[PDB]
């Protein structure tokens, strides 16, 4: 519970739906950790001749690393061996999972402009006196003065260093997600031999729900034969868990493929659009009774660089009506810029 | 005591009963890893020829994954297996009920307002200073500065983004919530074959309660044979707990249903009403000794889009008395809005 | 949990990606102290004559220590022992790649200038009064004051002992990093024999993604045989893990190599250049708006020295704002020193 | 981890890489207590009559407390036996290495001036009042009140007690440090038998990277001979490890040497000089810019008996910035004394 | 790690390495707990017959409690028994070793005057405001005020009550740890039977250096007969720890006399001298620049009976620093006494 | 070490050297629990037939409960058996040393004035404003004030309660104690028959230091026969125990005796003699230099009662400093009692 901690709870990003990449390395790390370590049995055969107890242990194991095969109870063409092929593909389906958060952390560092901590301090001053009756109606004032001010200097400070196009290195990622969810579910797809039947949900579920387990329908089996070199069967109670989470998984699988794509299509038309880009914002430059000097055009020429994908993380991580209240006392401030 | 504590303690949602989703996810997850646990012996069987303990280890798996079959001790159609099929349909049945709280918080992040936000500023707000004496006799005036200007300004903030219809969202997650209740029972009910005798409470515990265990009712037995290919009988241990819970279980699922359904209608008649929805507002309403300036119709179309059902959740999560306050204090408060 | 903390999370060092050696120290530890404790089997022998359980566990051990050899299944050059090699050659692959860290430590030692101390007083100095609102609007006065002074203290105290090219020392640790990465890879490369087949990633792959396990690549067993002086075969679980970490580790190690050797050049093309170094402190020169007296030429002669790297080092670690703050105030006071 | 702690973070003497013993004694330690332990079957032997499971564990003890032989597989001339050698000298190795830190400090105690209370105050009182702003203008004077007086008081009270050559006792010291070291490693050469092949890092490297494990160099073997009186063969797992070891801890025990002799002549000659040994105090003198009174002969014939050595100490574990100013404001109470 | 920390870091004396009998207890009780516990296999027989694996069981047993014999393999004279000797022999050196510790506490309960709480007072005081500026210059009177009344009125109190010799009560104590620690290396010496070979570090050692282990040395065996009435031979696995301790626990123990003894003298020369006795004080007493009225002549006459004792106590527990402010303020206050 | 600290750390009794009772129980606790738990094999036996594994773990019963007996190895008249003895006869040893504090206890309740609640006000008192610079030097009034008001109130509340004799209660209990220890060690005496030989330390220590071990003097043997009724010989490893500590439990238990009938007559003389029982009131009352009104004569007929036993109390548990104030404050404060 320590580690899963590091890797969900600790680390705070709190992205569009974009945890699910958090969450599936969890997922595929509990599998790839449950599967191998053999419900700590995984295969045992049997030789009607004699049994020492230690022709057991041995040609268990013998039977396990060399490839078995397996028959129809009535050719010998289905030669099952996926143990080397799964309990390691996954932890390594997890590792190609927890890459893209990497690559945006190493991208949003050579942008230059720490973003994290100034969530953070955003965060810690409106939990600071969002509680102080006496600083709640000076409020506006109140985010002027010190908030306001850093977000304004970390923004001078970052314009002069490669920030300019920040959302584009965040549609980078983002479609970098998409494509890396689509080739971790074609790698699933392909996983038990390419050539061998290959297993989606809709087939096998189908399949399954007409009384098809194995003895009529071939494919995934529980009762193998292994040869032996100078016959012997075998139960295999390894199948009875991969088949049962294969289903599961696949169908998970896709799900986050279809909620990661979409994210980046709303991540990309917003690159092409610019103008209902800028409408989150004004939305918010509605709501204060003062309209005192600049207009939304100005305030967006000195702003609309980046400062659109700041408010729009702000509005996101911190909520709303912390999000409207800086970004109304960002124009109030924004007079000596432009 | 970890796990259960993270799904059950730590996040709060009290709904009105809905929390019986929440539990059913411990019920039924307890169930699935205390069956597949084999209670740390599922199956034993006997081959009255010789026994050098390693015929016993292989052929008790042998007839665990391949099918098994009964006779009446005096017609070999009953083929019992279900050990493939309940401790993991136990599973996805508990992730099918827990998906809907996912799906109301997602469809609340889409309608624009964080409703768990001013739940909880309301919250520790009365909590703070529900103990002043000082701040107690100025108790309507202070409602009025700090939460309510929060809870006006959010309502604002989001009155421009998708929201005007939450109690529509709202209704259609607990419909979501019903069908999936009778969707579960009903899966319940197909669990053993479909073709074979299909259980439910009554029928069973009727025939339960006449002495007719097994010996004379054929279906769910406890001593069955199982062939071998090239007959043996075996005890099977596991079946004296799945009838032990499965009359207990469909009883309780069939209570979520009832619950939940009704639950349906009273959040459809709502919205069908909009006259008698607004009855526990007009009750607040006459608590009062002021009644200054504004009629409840104008409050009302100031208020009755949203800020209904937002009462309602403050009323049913914080009680009532720190509810009346609220409201009254929004009526105060709404002067220069409409 | 303990040791890992110890030399990953509790020393901090934040430098440019060169925790890969921090985290490179973990892996290859993890996997030496993974493979050594055998999964507590790491081979199994079988001599079919007689088994009195007494026999095993001695040639179990004679055929572990004393080479084992392999033909394949249809000569016996193929003598595959990499046992007494790998498990410990890891470990101290680890102790080469921490060492560059001592290197760099001992080495700021003799410089004459702890720059841990400064790096952490300016940290808790931006953490202390970051909040203070009072000290905020005097910004630029507060940072003049307190630590401005103490850096500038430790460079008119460093500059007569041996610290006039600190970047030096340091260009110099990051090239015997790239160096060692180097070495290290080329140590993996001729683990096996650097007779018999050596392995690196894309041809061991490409021929693993083509059913060449090892029935027909022969190179890379799993059944191999050892013969008996005064022959038996077995089953070597061992490898079935080797390979499928050393495609894994080859990639990863290669990757550290390019992310090292990079950040060697980068911090080579720094120490030739010194017009192009200078442009970090002359782009934050550029926010302040008094322009009082010094001009960035006679600041640099007082400064360029060691005070452009110590800057370096303070924007990488506290980010960007807390520096730009500090060298604006350590221009301002640098009015008595030149 | 509870010892460790108590051997290397609990104390605190932070000497110029003479935590150098104090890692070793750990390193020797470990290794003292994982050998003996037996990794919890050192070796394990096989007569190729009958195993009642009573003759092994039996002839085991055996053979491994009477010594054993052993001959090239083709003279019994090399008779291997050092398990009752290693494992208790490298205890022994350990307490030796341990022996001049008590030396050092019993060393002190007879001097007559606590040195580490006098560091541990000036250590909380620059880590006291680092952060008061109200009190760090005033630095000089600050320095000059409450430990200034407090180093001199000890200086006075300890010139009358046998504390005129306290750098002689030190240099003593290092100089035990230095030929205990010279020591240890001679002792680990003749750790075999001093008349069968003596071990060194070069040679068996150079013999072991030709692949020349034991089947052609003879010596170092790990499948012996053990007689029985009134020949059986048996596998020694223990000797996989330990010159696995030796050829490590060897070079890293050069290592100490190498580092310590160095350490011994820069803490001689200055005991020689006297004319550089006072350059750092000299350096420190020319950063205060008042050169009121004193000239820094009389100074140091009123501080050069033993204040060069307190100075250096404090320079040593406080670093500099907390030491310039400790000995310029010594230097300016320094006015009534001489 | 409880025990030894209640006996060795919980109570609080800090003798001049007279904490070498509060260590020494601890390694003689581990050495007594951990050769008793049986490494959790001491002997193991072989009688070459037949084994039911409970012979084996008993005749170990019988073996162990019945004494054995050795014999040169080539006169049964050395029956070597000392097994229920040693592992308590050792406990009871412990328990003595111990006792002096309490001999001291009595006697000073017996003087009439409690040195523990004095000490500990002085030193909460000196740790209370040795860190209070204000409460820094006027230091002097600070110890005058409250801790040297304290200590006054103490005396006053004692002096009337058996307390003029308090020393000479203190150094019966030392002369009996010195004779104490001589008994107990007599009594190691005379541990094996006193009759036969008796022990000690220099001649096993060179014996041992020269390659005599047993086979020729006959002495210190590790593989016995033992006969049976109504020969069987085997292996003493005990013996390879005992020799392997004795050699060094010898060694340190002689230690411990040469530590002690010497200690007494140190404090026998003091009782007989009276006048370098006093040489502390009156070093201690030329450091204030006050010289009002008292000379040293009757400041001791009205306080050389006890308070030259308590003054050392002091300035052995506390340091030196925090003993002359003691002593100068306690002659400072000393007016009406005398 | 939770039960070991109940009895002796946690409860407050500092009485002078009975505190030797609160030890006894640890002692004697522990050697009966560590007995009867079996060293967690007392006897082991060996019939030289036959051994099904089962007839030893019952014919080890057998001999256990039923009795053995011993001859000399070269009649049957020492049929030892002290298994059923020992290790209860000392449970009850601890409990009947424990007694006595439960009986002066229940004595103190019984005569009407809670001790422990006085001596831990007046120490908590000392304790809290001990280091109070401002109340010192009002020490005297200081003690007038507070605490000694609550001793007086307590004498007065006391006296008119069958308390003028506390002094006989407490010398009663204290007989009490004598004669127990007595008592226990003479039941040691007798504890192995009574009429076979008793055990006493010089004695068998003499024959053991001659070497006498059984083999020559018959009683305390470890090789004993048992009969079967429908001979067999077996090992007794239990005794090897049982004289090792007799021998020292024996020596320690008369300790207690000589320490304790001394401390009764101590504590009987002062009942007889009442002219120097007011010696030590007599010595603290020449302490201060007031001399004012009261003599010692009405001082102690007003206090002499029970006040000496209270202040006796005070000074042995409180120290004396912090009892020479209390009785010159209550002797300040005795002006209108008498």
């Amino acid at each position: 519970n320590a580690l899963i901690s590091r890797v969900f709870v600790q680390p705070k990003g709190d992205l569009a739906d974009r945890l699910n990449s958090r969450v599936t390395v969890v997922i595929l790390a509990v599998s790839s950790a449950l599967l191998l370590s053999s419900h700590f049995d995984p295969i045992t055969c049997w030789t009607p001749a004699q049994f020492n107890a230690q022709w057991v242990n041995f040609v268990n194991q013998y039977c396990f690393v060399h490839g078995t095969y397996f028959v129809p109870l009535d050719r010998t063409k289905v030669s099952i061996q996926y143990y080397q092929w799964v309990p390691y593909v996954f932890a390594l389906q997890a590792f190609l999972f927890y890459i893209p958060r990497f690559i945006w952390k190493a991208m949003i560092a050579y942008s230059g402009y720490d973003l994290a901590a100034a969530v953070k301090y955003v965060d810690r001053f409106w939990s600071e006196n969002r509680d102080k009756d006496d600083k709640f109606k000076t409020r506006l004032a109140a985010f002027e003065g010190r908030p306001s001010v850093y977000i304004w200097d970390g923004i001078r400070l970052a314009r002069k260093k490669r920030s300019r196009n920040m959302a584009l290195f965040y549609t980078l990622s983002t479609v970098w997600q998409a494509v890396n969810a689509w080739i971790q579910f074609y790698i699933l797809t392909q996983l038990l031999d390419s050539s061998i039947y290959t297993l989606w949900g809709p087939s096998i579920l189908g399949d399954l729900l007409q009384g098809n387990d194995w003895q009529t329908t071939g494919h995934f089996p529980r009762i193998v034969h292994c040869d032996f070199n100078r016959t012997v069967l075998c139960v295999l109670t390894l199948n009875i868990y991969y088949e049962k989470l294969f289903i599961f998984l696949w169908f998970w699988l896709v799900f986050v493929a279809v909620v990661s794509t979409v994210n980046c299509f709303k991540w990309i038309y917003y690159l092409c659009n610019k103008t209902k880009a800028q409408k989150t914002i004004k939305n918010y430059l509605s709501t204060a009774p003062i309209k005192s000097t600049i207009s939304d055009d100005q305030f967006f020429s000195a702003l609309g660089e980046d400062g659109l994908f700041i408010m729009d993380q702000m509005a996101l991580n911190l909520g709303d009506i912390p999000a409207s209240y800086l970004t109304i006392s960002m124009r109030n401030i924004c007079q000596d810029f432009i």
